[PDB]
């Protein structure tokens, strides 16, 4: 477990998105997982689609909400364990509408075997990303809504709503952090990413962290 980590330094993740006005925050984490798990593999640095996941995967609900955990078992059981290109699938559902479901016309970017729920407990998720890279977290994003810059030292934690990538963290600042991608654009907080406090169960951070396993 190293003092401080940042996956960004390493070239493991790709540029902020935006959701729109669709509730595909889990979409958007799982994805953004999948993204760096493969570039860690070995292969490129690939934009993967979250729209595949939003139209097809059955056992979430598309803009209505979904679950991270449950996107890694579509992919890997109703899909052959393949992600599709944004290219080749780009998102469309940003006005709240999610189209309907293609199976064809796509091409798959990444693969993954399945996925590993990490333990509830931030020093046990720090040392487990620190070595294999960004981890698919849900937060309470209520107080989100403000947020401009800065570790934010004091965070609503009561109800899990929001799915988020877990990127780096800093233990040697003056208040150690947490390092997180967001998918609310560029023009949210810090260039579409957000530092809260570590150590404390910052908008509960800790509950429902996993990870994508490409094997």
């Amino acid at each position: 477990a190293p003092a401080a980590v940042d996956w960004r330094a390493r070239g493991a993740v790709t540029a902020v998105k935006d959701q729109g006005q669709c509730g595909s925050c889990w979409a958007f984490s799982a994805i953004g997982n999948v993204e760096c798990q493969w570039f860690l593999a070995g292969h490129p640095l690939t934009n993967l689609s979250e729209q595949m996941l939003v139209s097809c995967d059955k056992t979430d609900s598309g803009c209505s909400g979904g679950l991270m955990n449950n996107a890694f078992e579509w992919i890997v059981q109703e899909n052959n364990g393949a992600v599709y290109t944004e290219d080749s699938y780009p998102y469309a559902s940003g006005e709240g509408i999610s189209p309907p479901c293609t199976t064809s016309g796509h091409t798959v970017g990444a693969t993954i075997t399945g996925h590993v729920e990490l333990p509830q407990d931030e020093a046990q998720i720090a040392a487990w990303l620190a070595v294999n890279g960004p981890v698919a977290v849900a937060v309470d994003a209520s107080s989100w809504m403000t947020y401009t810059g800065g570790v934010m030292t004091s965070c609503v934690s009561e109800q899990l709503d929001h799915g988020v990538l877990l990127v780096g963290y800093n233990d040697s600042a003056a208040v150690p952090y947490w390092i997180i991608k967001n998918s609310w654009t560029t023009q949210w907080g810090e260039e579409g990413y957000i530092r809260i406090a570590k150590g404390s169960n910052q908008c509960l951070v800790k509950e429902e962290a996993s990870s994508a396993v490409v094997g």
